[PDB]
């Protein structure tokens, strides 16, 4: 996690939020479907950092992402989607 860009994702499932985030964000996301098949989240849409964007997209939505140093993040879920 260390790629800043312009984001555009509404309060959508987490999986595709990241799948859509990393697209415009050039970010990489390591998450199971298992997790995603339950994660719905706020959306991200702005010119920011992996951190911020991720954190936006990941805004308090039952989730939490463990950043990396290769642009490849990994998710964590404390009471998924709240």
């Amino acid at each position: 996690g260390s790629a800043q860009a312009d984001f555009d994702i509404p309060a959508g499932p987490l999986a595709p939020a990241l799948a859509h985030f990393g697209q415009s964000a050039h970010i990489l996301l390591s998450y199971p479907t298992a997790l995603t098949e339950g994660r719905s989240t706020s959306g991200l849409a702005g010119r920011f950092d992996i951190d911020q964007g991720l954190a936006i997209l990941l805004a308090g939505t039952g989730l939490e992402a463990s950043r990396g140093a290769n642009a490849s993040y990994s998710l964590q879920a404390s009471a998924s989607t709240g």
